[PDB]
């Protein structure tokens, strides 16, 4: 089963776990916060979320009530959608390594990782 | 930071992603559904949720409204609670190996995995 509302919760829930892990790093990179001491662990977490994310968009979740994803995600642009997920896993793994190298390599790699959230939202997020 | 409704969506949506992968396999072990063709992939996904789980119970979410976890999870029995996530993660990894081995192996390791959901629930979850 799984009520539609449970399915939207799983999808936004994975997105919220992504944001919790990311924000500390986006903020340091923007000169708005101190260097998260657990940066490498957050970016590893970000890449595990990346790998699971396609479950929140599985068959039957094409038109949940209150969903915010464009239908092209499930159809004509389904492969490019999947491809954004893979890109986030790869940049997040690179972000892990750059956290262990030092604050400046983390800042350069956070810029490349944020682009991926922004690109996919521009193309596929309704709001 | 973070609004508590977003914090709870985090926590609860991780658990919905856990249930969505566990269900078909528990259903099989029970004799109520056929064997999932992707049982192995489901199980590795469960192990990744389990690694990520502790985020949903981070410091600062001890008293989210609408929260369903006993105060002991955050303090007095905090070690025991994080230990359960650990156990889930190794059981779900073993479930993935069993899936590859055959039905009889998956049924038996499924019984084993499900006990960890049960024990955690009996101690730390509210009715
Ligand atoms: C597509 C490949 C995405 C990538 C990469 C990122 N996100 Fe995104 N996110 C995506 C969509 C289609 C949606 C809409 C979901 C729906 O409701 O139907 C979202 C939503 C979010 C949210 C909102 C969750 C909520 O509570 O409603 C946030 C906080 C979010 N996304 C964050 C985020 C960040 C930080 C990313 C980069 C690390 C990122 N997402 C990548 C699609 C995609
Ligand atoms: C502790 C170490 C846990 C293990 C292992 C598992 N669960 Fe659990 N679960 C836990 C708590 C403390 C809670 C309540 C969270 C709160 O404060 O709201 C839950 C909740 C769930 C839910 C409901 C989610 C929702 O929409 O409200 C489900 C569907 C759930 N848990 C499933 C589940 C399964 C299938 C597990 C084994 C594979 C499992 N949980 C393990 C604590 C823990």
């Amino acid at each position: 089963q799984s009520k539609p509302e449970d399915l939207l919760k799983l999808r936004q829930g994975l997105m919220q776990t992504l944001k919790s892990q990311w924000v500390p790093i986006a903020g340091f990179a923007a000169g708005k916060a101190d260097l998260p001491a657990d940066a490498a662990q957050r970016a590893e977490n970000m890449a595990m979320v990346a790998k699971l994310a396609p479950i929140g968009w599985a068959k039957g979740t094409e038109a949940l009530p209150n969903g915010e994803t464009k239908p092209e995600a499930f159809g004509s642009k389904s492969a490019e959608f999947l491809e954004g997920w893979k890109a986030l896993a790869t940049e997040s793994t690179k972000l892990a390594a750059a956290a262990k190298a030092g604050p400046d390599a983390l800042k350069a790699q956070a810029a490349a990782t944020g682009k991926v959230c922004k690109a996919c939202h521009e193309e596929f997020k309704q709001d």
